[PDB]
C-alpha cells in the first residue's frame, strides 16, 4: 500500500525543494511553474517552515483569502489536507 | 533525493485504492472523503487504471456537482491531472 503520512511527506519535500529552486534560480521554465500550479490547485502560498522562500515568492508574484490565511493554511497543511480527504 | 517519476506514481496509487474502497465499502468515510477532495482539487472523476468503475464512483456521488456520464467523457483522468500538478502543467 501507499501510506498517507509518507506519500504526504513526499509531497511536501518535492513542493519544498520546487520552492527554493523558484527563487534560487530566476528566469527559469521549470521551478516557477511547478510553484505557481500547486498555489493555484492547492490555493496557498509558502510554508510557515520556510518564511524567507514565502517572502520571495510573494514579491514574485508566484502566488494567486490566501492572504488571510497565508500562514494558517499554507501549502504543507493544504497537501496534508489532500491526503486526508478534508 | 525527491523523485518526481515515483512520488507521482504514488499518488496515482493512492488514489487508485481509495476510489476502489470507496465504492465496496459504505463505512469507508475516509476513502470516499479522499477521492472527493481529489476529485474537486484535481477537477476529475475517476482514473484511467479503473474506466470501468466510473459508473459506480458517479451513481456513488463521488464526483463534483454536475458531474454526469456524459460530462466526465470530456475531462481529462485523474491521473493525468495528478501528472499535470508534478509537471507544472
Ligand atoms: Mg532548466
Ligand atoms: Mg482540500
Ligand atoms: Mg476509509
Ligand atoms: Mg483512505
Ligand atoms: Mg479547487
Amino acid at each position: 500500500f501507499v501510506n498517507k503520512d509518507q506519500i504526504a511527506k513526499d509531497v511536501k519535500q518535492f513542493y519544498d525543494q520546487a520552492l527554493q529552486q523558484a527563487v534560487v534560480d530566476d528566469d527559469a521554465n521549470n521551478a516557477k511553474a511547478v510553484v505557481k500550479t500547486f498555489h493555484e490547485t492547492l490555493d496557498c502560498c509558502g510554508s510557515s517552515t520556510l518564511t524567507a522562500l514565502t517572502t520571495s515568492v510573494l514579491k514574485n508574484n508566484l502566488c494567486p483569502n490566501i492572504i488571510s490565511n497565508l500562514f494558517k493554511e499554507d501549502c504543507h497543511q493544504k497537501i496534508d489536507d489532500l491526503f486526508s480527504g478534508k
